[PDB]
Order: C-alpha cells, then sequence, then structure tokens
C-alpha cells in the first residue's frame, strides 16, 4: 500500500499466532514490542531511545506478518511505550519513504 | 526522491539559518530538534519514547526547509540524541510509506 502520515502508520501484524497493532516506525533501527512471550532462545540486550536505556530480551530470526507482507527476523521485547517496527523488518517487506 | 531504509533516512533540513541532518520519522507524531536557541514565544512540554520522558521546547510556527521541500509548523527543542522530523511537517513535504 501507500500510506500517508496524517495518522499514525498503525498496521496489524501477526507474531506467534497472535495479532497485534503495531507501528511503522522510520526512526527505529529495531524493532520493538511489549512485553509478551515469544518461543525459544533469547539474549538480554539493552537499546537507548529518546529518554534514555531500557533492558529488551532479544529473540532471533522470529517471522512476523506484517500488514500481510512476511518477515523473519529479530524482534526486541521489552518496555516500549508501543509496538515499534523499525528498518530491519521495514526493508525486508518492501517499505521505502516517498515524497 | 525515494530513500530506502538500509540505513537510517536522514535528511538535510534548514531552520533558522542552520543546516542539520535529521531522520525522516513515521513514528515521531511531532518533529523533535536538537537543542539550538531560537528567538520566539514556546511553552513547555514532556514527550516520551524509549527509556521514558525528555523536556522540550515547543515553538509554533517556525520554517524549515527539509531537502527542498518548504515546510512550517511546530517544532520541539530538547535534549533529543537526534534530529526528528515528525509526521506534523511529513506530511506537509507529501511523504508517504509504500511498500
Ligand atoms: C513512541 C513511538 C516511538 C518510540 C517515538 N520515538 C520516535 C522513534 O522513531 C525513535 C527516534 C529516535 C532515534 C534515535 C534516537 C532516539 C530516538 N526511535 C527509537 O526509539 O528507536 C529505537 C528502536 O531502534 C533503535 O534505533 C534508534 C533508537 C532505537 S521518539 O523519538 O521517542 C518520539 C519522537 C517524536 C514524538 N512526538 C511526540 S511523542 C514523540 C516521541
Amino acid at each position: 500500500p501507500q500510506i500517508t502520515l496524517w495518522k499514525r502508520p498503525l498496521v496489524t501484524i501477526r507474531i506467534g499466532g497472535q495479532l497485534k497493532e503495531a507501528l511503522l516506525d522510520t526512526g527505529a533501527d529495531d524493532t520493538v514490542l511489549e512485553e509478551m512471550n515469544l518461543p525459544g532462545k533469547w539474549k538480554p540486550k539493552m537499546i537507548g531511545g529518546i529518554g534514555g536505556f531500557i533492558k529488551v530480551r532479544q529473540y532471533d530470526q522470529i517471522p512476523i506478518e506484517i500488514c500481510g507482507h512476511k518477515a523473519i527476523g529479530t524482534v526486541l521485547v521489552g518496555p516500549t511505550p508501543v509496538n515499534i517496527i523499525g528498518r530491519n523488518l521495514l526493508t525486508q517487506i518492501g517499505c521505502t519513504l516517498n515524497f
């Protein structure tokens, strides 16, 4: 699709068999989801945003369907204010900025 | 232009008479610029993201040029680590997400 920006670019994603709402976030390097359970191994990591640093759980090679487009990649789980889809997965679904 | 997301979508902006590099950020409701001493009235505000909140100064009707496209609107000034062009101005320069 083409998505304008008068409203937040929220989309439905499917991950671990669950539907969630997430924000397409070109300013995010990484994909960060609010607390949830995901299967398999994870690694403790830290990431920084506008307000400082948080601790997250890093899950690798996780499938995630974003507005019907398939990605498989790294998902960070932790105290983000909202679910954000970052550039690591935006690139996988072929997302560009255009003006 | 078309900006892919392999790297951070940094572009040149001009505000006041300073040229700066800023992220075209679909995840940002508002535009947030690194500390700079702008003239005019402003209101205090707190904006939240990963890590918590930062205190910013809200300036209204500030002209900014973003890769040659003119925009004018609200700019938040505070201790952000990166200059952020948010949706308030992204719509003004005709910016869409496409996949
Ligand atoms: C609430 C939704 C997100 C988290 C909001 N953030 C914009 C976001 O694009 C931010 C923009 C950003 C970029 C770089 C540093 C700080 C902020 N990126 C970010 O935190 O990304 C993190 C995940 O990937 C990592 O890569 C970059 C930092 C990490 S923000 O910077 O905190 C932000 C910006 C404008 C704004 N206007 C009103 S509230 C508000 C909050």
